[PDB]
DNA sequence: CCGACGCCGCATCAGC
DNA sequence: GCTGATGCGGC
DNA sequence: GTCGG
């Protein structure tokens, strides 16, 4: 937490630019600088020192000098006082309410948690579940609970079909002591990039987890991505566990390594890696790494037998999941 | 200076 | 109904 | 907002 003051400041600026300004590149600029500063192994003593890092330019250097001199940022101090900006930032904390819906709700004088409850019929299904579990979804998940949740999902997936393989990704696979939600990558040999030999491969898993009352709500659901809500069972007389967000991603089995690279993250690690892939003349998604022809259009998928092969193609030394927490 | 900034599944809506 | 654009959230 | 060419 060596430069937590600075990185917190940059994260709040990033959220402002995303949520209020709707300037996504500024959002990504602030988050990149927050990321490079967060892994910097010295207590930053000036904006000039920070400007030496990639992603910190003149404007952020100046903000860091202001913050180091005073402990505050006038720009953020003004943003916190503006009622419209703080209302928009609040509403975007509801899953399913993004920058556009948040500004629309504010325009209708729907600006508080009480306002949202009073107007639940103006919400789509995603938003209604995000409001229902608003408090729960902002709690973090201790890794001990992640371990219990892992055991349920893997055992229940095994009961459906022992040929499924379920892998918990996200921050859990990076070794985090707590996670914001649970990310599950799913494969089954009937689903490859070559053919889908069995229908309902994700649905059957989802229904099994609902049947045993682990999955409690559904935000969205298609043939390959499920996003919903789950809950650990609690013991007699004990308070219930918080409800938790769970994402399940069914990936073609022959594309597992690209999929587990993507689902392990972090999000900034994936942006940096895919950006560097482009500079090396490749494009990476959760399925494939493909070369870029001279015209810059993706060619055919390159063979991939491990996460490290992907690293090898773009001339990066391998980084274990726990070193990907950017 | 200026273009480029990672890549995509699902939900929802406009237009046909 | 379909196709395309947009919003949103995922890493 | 930052950066590479
Ligand atoms: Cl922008
Ligand atoms: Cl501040
Ligand atoms: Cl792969
Ligand atoms: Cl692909
Ligand atoms: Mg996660
Ligand atoms: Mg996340
Ligand atoms: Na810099
Ligand atoms: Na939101
Ligand atoms: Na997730």
């Amino acid at each position: 937490t060596l430069n937590g003051g600075i990185t917190d400041m940059l994260t709040e600026l990033a959220n402002f630019e995303k949520n209020v300004s709707q300037a996504i590149h500024k959002y990504n600029a602030y988050r990149k600088a927050a990321s490079v500063i967060a892994k910097y192994p010295h207590k930053i003593k000036s904006g000039a020192e920070a400007k030496k890092l990639p992603g910190v330019g003149t404007k952020i250097a100046e903000k860091i000098d202001e913050f180091l001199a005073t402990g505050k940022l006038r720009k953020l101090e003004k943003i916190r006082q503006d009622d419209t900006s703080s209302s928009i930032n609040f509403l975007t904390r509801v899953s399913g309410i993004g920058p556009s819906a948040a500004r629309k709700f504010v325009d209708e004088g729907i600006k508080t948690l009480e306002d949202l409850r009073k107007n639940e019929d103006k919400l789509n299904h995603h938003q209604r579940i995000g409001l229902k579990y608003f408090g729960d979804f902002e709690k973090r998940i201790p890794r001990e609970e992640m371990l219990q949740m892992q055991d349920i999902v893997l055992n229940e997936v095994k009961k459906v079909d022992s040929e499924y393989i379920a892998t918990v990704c996200g921050s859990f696979r990076r070794g985090a002591e707590s996670s914001g939600d649970m990310d599950v990558l799913l494969t089954h040999p009937s689903f490859t990039s070559e053919s889908t030999k069995q229908p309902k491969l994700l649905h059957q898993v989802v229904e099994q987890l609902q049947k045993v009352h682990f999955i409690t709500d559904t935000l969205s659901k298609g043939e390959t991505k499920f996003m919903g809500v789950c809950q650990l069972p609690s013991k007699n007389d004990e308070k219930e566990y918080p409800h938790r967000r769970i994402d399940i991603r069914l990936i073609p089995k022959d594309q597992y390594y690209c999929g587990v690279l993507y689902f392990t993250g972090s999000d900034i690690f994936n942006k940096n890696m895919r950006a560097h892939a482009l500079e090396k003349g490749f494009t990476i998604n959760e399925y494939t790494i493909r070369p870029l022809g001279v015209t810059g259009v993706a060619g055919e998928p390159l063979p991939v037998d491990s996460e490290k092969d992907i690293f090898d193609y773009i001339q990066w030394k391998y980084r274990e999941p726990k070193d990907r927490s950017e």
